[PDB]
């Protein structure tokens, strides 16, 4: 009836409103194939989850009928966790298949070893169509995808590529290598995670050939698997962004204690900081206490600061990660930056200058509006240099969080805004 | 020289120096590169430096470029210039052969995000009373003009989706079997109408290189491919990301984008927020009476609200993300109103220790309960305010992504005075 009618996506979808038992039955009951690509898109959480629970029939039967890199991911989600039955988990195994799985691990699961399948088809150098295509469907049943051949040469390095598009419309008696793309784009098995996906994206594939350390082809990358990467890659920026520092948190698959362990950190950092003001501001109490107005306005001065940086942080960190600016475009970010904050200060101090007026302080309205067209104006040049500067270090962007921003617009904005009352409490 | 040492040179190649390249330059190698290339390299540009060099480039090479190029990607050159200059939109679709501007006409029509909108006639499809020997016959006859033949499409009499076939299988099959023996009428397709990003999530779950296009009577009339979709993955996300920073420009390209420019997207958040924030300066006034007694006081104002302006920061952009990967239930709310019910009171907490620390150390020993309870009582709250709002936010059917750190600190100040100016008129009295 339906137990071929019905898709894996289908059970996947709602597995979010299934019970665990339903959905443990679900596992044996399906068909191999089914079975295995449903416990593909789980939660690493839950897929050793379930490879602990199911039989060991059902469960020889996933690990059989999944795929190899997919294999790895699973695996290597039972490793971290119960690390003795990972070893007995992978016994279940053949020679071959744990011996090709074993290869994968030493990978590094954020780089292309850790995102490649050996299952690609790769013919010898000088054979023709017709030949080519009698392999590739002799080797089509175990293979990825077939849709692009990789020619490799007498010592397994990659020596061109072959769309099976090609292939279809060629003259079957017409050497590969005269049809074949000798620049063959692909990445090493160190290659980052997000520098494949780039490199995916740019050149609009579907499939793309790792290279070993040695320049051996040794396995391929699927864009499906890339898309992940781009979606758990923005997932990390998003989340370095509001300063929580856990690049694998699901929210939902996450509990209080380790919700607490994850957000404490950049807090405890970003109030040592934000003690500096404190202490900055009983620096200047001699001129808070003369003129008492001067602090009625640190709030909206103060934060119409951490805005500003904000803003232009953000703006900046993902023309970063969008590979839109680079290193060598801060000398001119900063210029440009630069007219954009004065033009934000005269805007949005026309408009405070006119509150502390209708507050009834005329008098401190110069000091309020000077110190605005001046905090706007740094808050807005720091936000946007921070990022080139970490690096310019070798580090991560998204760790200047809006919070950081925030914070260091506090310790600047004051000895700004105060030190500027000082000086004009003078006259 | 130069259609040799640069013949070889690649697009993308040609496209990663394109920002060193002067407004000159690029024109000169736009108006030179093969007519394959140079519109590989205009495909791939932003709407607005397309928009100009599809007025800059002599009527000729603009002939050629705008023919030689993808369809769903010629629309969009379409677009962009149907904008910016709608007079020069319909005197340069005069460049186009009646048959290339056909397909145009009506693929300009589709909404730019909806479905229609990122997909391409340039699908190849079959009917059922066919075999695999047909279909590959047919295949070699009609690939050379198609954007994919890996997939195969099925229709009727009329022009209705019917089921899909993989080339592999067409590969893998005897070349005598029936067509509609191989195929799939669980075909999953997407209505003309659906939306940009909508499309790239059942194309990142299906594992799926293409995607079938129906009308709304379940007709065929195009595709969209997963090297589009994978742009829109970026765009989506990445517009996501300036709405964290109160940016609010849809496909806004820095790079591009001069002062009056980022001005005019900057503006317009910085404002509302400032206007809202004002409401602490009467905040403060209307607390003069309660500030006057104690010096001491004022002098932690920034780190109590700063703190859980960040503390606000941190619980939104979690459950924002959460929202946005499909990942909680709009049902989750009450759920997420509970949970963090708790880190924030234990976050608090480990703070308040750390503040009380100094507020003692610093020099007022005064009374730390009016800072260190206050710390608490803000930490406690904000957090539950940067999780709820994008919640709501969503219910009213608003993106959650407008709760932007910004307006979260900011809507956070004037929340942290009126729990701190309670707590040290309680205090104090
Ligand atoms: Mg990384
Ligand atoms: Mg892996
Ligand atoms: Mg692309
Ligand atoms: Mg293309
Ligand atoms: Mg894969
Ligand atoms: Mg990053
Ligand atoms: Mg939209
Ligand atoms: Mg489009
Ligand atoms: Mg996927
Ligand atoms: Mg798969
Ligand atoms: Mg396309
Ligand atoms: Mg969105
Ligand atoms: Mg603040």
């Amino acid at each position: 009836e339906v137990l071929e009618e019905i898709h894996p996506q289908d059970l996947l979808a709602l597995w979010d409103e299934l019970k665990g038992e339903h959905r443990y039955v679900v596992l044996t009951l399906l068909p191999k194939a089914k079975a295995a690509e449903v416990l593909s898109h789980l939660s690493p959480e839950e897929q050793a989850e379930y490879l602990k629970t199911l039989p060991p029939w059902r469960l020889r039967e996933i690990l059989e009928e999944l795929s190899l890199d997919d294999l790895a991911d699973a695996l290597q989600a039972v490793r971290k966790e119960d690390p003795a039955y990972f070893q007995r988990l992978k016994d279940l195994l053949d020679p071959r298949t744990r011996a090709e799985v074993e290869a994968l691990a030493r990978y590094e699961e954020d780089e292309a070893g850790g995102l490649m399948t050996p299952e690609y088809v790769a013919v010898r150098e000088g054979m023709t169509v017709e030949e080519v295509l009698r392999f590739l469907r002799r080797a089509a049943p175990d293979a990825e995808t077939i849709y692009y051949i990789y020619v490799v040469d007498e010592k397994g390095r990659l020596k061109g590529v072959l769309s099976l598009r090609d292939l279809i419309v060629a003259d079957p008696r017409t050497r590969v290598a005269e049809i074949m793309n000798p620049k063959v784009v692909y990445v090493r098995t160190d290659t980052d995670q997000e520098e494949v996906a780039r490199l995916m994206a740019d050149y609009d594939f579907t499939v793309l050939p790792v290279v070993d350390e040695e320049g051996r082809l040794v396995g391929i990358v699927t864009v499906d698997d890339v898309l992940d990467v781009l979606e758990a890659e923005a997932t990390e920026d998003i989340h370095k962004l509001g300063a929580v520092d856990v690049p694998d948190l699901v929210y939902s698959e996450a509990g209080p204690v380790a919700l607490w362990l994850a957000r404490v950190r950049w807090l405890v950092i970003l109030i040592l900081t934000g003690m500096v003001t404190s202490s900055i501001l009983q620096g200047f109490e001699s001129v808070l206490e003369a003129v008492t107005a001067l602090a009625f306005y640190v709030p909206v001065l103060l934060g119409t600061g951490g805005n500003t940086g904000n803003q232009s942080a953000t703006l900046i960190i993902r023309a970063l990660a969008t590979r839109d600016l680079d290193l060598r475009d801060w000398r001119r970010v900063f210029l440009k930056e630069m007219g954009v904050g004065l033009l934000l200060g005269l805007t949005l101090s026309f408009l405070l200058v006119g509150k502390v007026y209708w507050d009834g302080h005329p008098l401190l309205l110069p000091v309020v509006g000077v110190s605005l067209v001046l905090i706007v104006f740094f808050a807005n040049l720091v936000g946007a240099m921070l990022p080139f500067l970490l690096r310019r270090l070798g580090v991560d962007p998204a760790l200047v969080s809006n919070p950081l921003v925030a914070t260091l617009s506090d310790v600047t904005g004051l000895l700004i805004y105060l030190s500027v009352a000082r000086l004009l409490l003078e006259a």
